[PDB]
């Protein structure tokens, strides 16, 4: 009870962070940001991993969270590493795009505005890096309904929890009204529905490329959940 | 300032709510639902016009949000409409359909299941008949970033932190703890990424449905719009 415990738990998901990843370049947007992807996914399985309770999971409830969260969990590091940079993405030390950059992707443009005004919307509420832990861990445990809707199920809800109640805690020590606080609470919750509709709208766009000018990245993730269950 | 006061904004949504809709029916499935849509985007423009403070905000914001709003709203009303009803869909009185018929239309099955799952969760929360409308008035208004990222602005955020304000005051009456109140606001706002999530993939299967099998709901919602501006 002690690891999920509030000033704990948000060290402990410190120290989960993962490494900065490099694309090392020896069509070209389109393969860099997807071989970024697929490299960055192999430390977001490690960073899960370290979230306490996430591996007392069923696999089948892990393996689902991870299929389902990826690209919002990608997208949710990449506005924190964008935030005090405004019209500017920075997908990797590396790999920065200016906004003007998607222009030359078809369809790309618009995921880079709503990535860009979401990334401004955390950059306006100013976000605590403690804040930032917290909400990048909830993205991972509430992105797929279905493991909630038995032992396993009910620590997932339990598990959810926690980490909600360590964001409440966060938000209590900046030492804000209670009105306060059930605002800002309510105020970075609803942003998840904006970093969810990034991800999803990301997705699309990815599926419609042509296989040619991209790294499967969704196949390589699969490929790493089967190594990882074997 | 009393008009946006919690009780009286709850009795005020109350009030606004949408008459029930008919497909009134003289290939067919999607027809059935795009058609149904259509008919309800009707009331939701009415509806949206009894939201206090909604027509304060400039035509531009007005505009957005309900263009982006839209599939969001329905599917949250087709969610309330079905809560009690495990493997139902109650799309209107009626247009009552049982999961397996998804099967039918290629694309459908997904949505009906991620529809079916997120209305349990409700269900499972038991989802009060005044969080139900302090809910569906913030998809309406935390539908669009742009028009929060001046004068205009200023009001949406105030907007939504009324709403926000009444759902926490509705919270409260129900007489739990303090860490209680937080955690069922958590729950049902992370819910909202579900909605988000669900109204995506829905216009994403819509957009790729071939012309003739479907009423063009955006279309004739875009006449709507300009209609009401005019
Ligand atoms: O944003 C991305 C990313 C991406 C890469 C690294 C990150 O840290 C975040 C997003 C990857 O593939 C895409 C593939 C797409 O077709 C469109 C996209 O917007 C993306
Ligand atoms: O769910 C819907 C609805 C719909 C209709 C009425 C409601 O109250 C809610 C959703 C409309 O068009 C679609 C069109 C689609 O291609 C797929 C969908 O899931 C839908």
């Amino acid at each position: 009870l002690d690891a999920l415990s509030p000033e704990q738990l948000v060290l402990t998901l410190l120290e989960a962070e993962p490494p900065h990843v490099l694309i090392s370049r020896p069509a070209s947007m389109m393969m860099s940001l997807t071989k970024l992807a697929d490299k960055e996914l192999v430390h977001m399985i490690s960073w899960a991993k370290k979230i306490p309770g996430f591996v007392e999971l069923s696999l089948f409830d892990q393996v689902r969270l991870l299929e389902s969260c990826w690209m919002e969990v990608l997208m949710m590091g990449l506005m924190w590493r964008s935030i005090d940079h405004p019209g500017k993405l920075i997908f990797a030390p590396d790999l920065v795009l200016d906004r003007d950059e998607g222009k030359c992707v078809e369809g790309i443009l618009e995921i880079f505005d709503m990535l860009l005004a979401t990334t401004s919307r955390f950059r306006e509420l100013k976000l605590q890096h403690k804040e930032y832990l917290c909400v990048k861990a909830m993205i991972l445990l509430n992105s797929s309904m279905y493991p909630l809707v038995a032992d396993s199920s009910r620590k997932l809800a339990h598990l959810l929890n926690a980490v909600t109640d360590a964001l409440v805690w966060v938000i209590a020590k900046s030492g804000i009204s209670s009105q306060q606080q059930s605002m800002r609470l309510a105020n970075l919750l609803m942003l998840l529905s904006h970093v969810r509709h990034a991800s999803n709208k990301g997705m699309e766009h990815l599926l419609n490329m042509k296989c040619k000018n991209v790294v499967p990245v969704y196949d390589l993730l699969l490929e790493m959940l089967n190594a990882h269950v074997l």
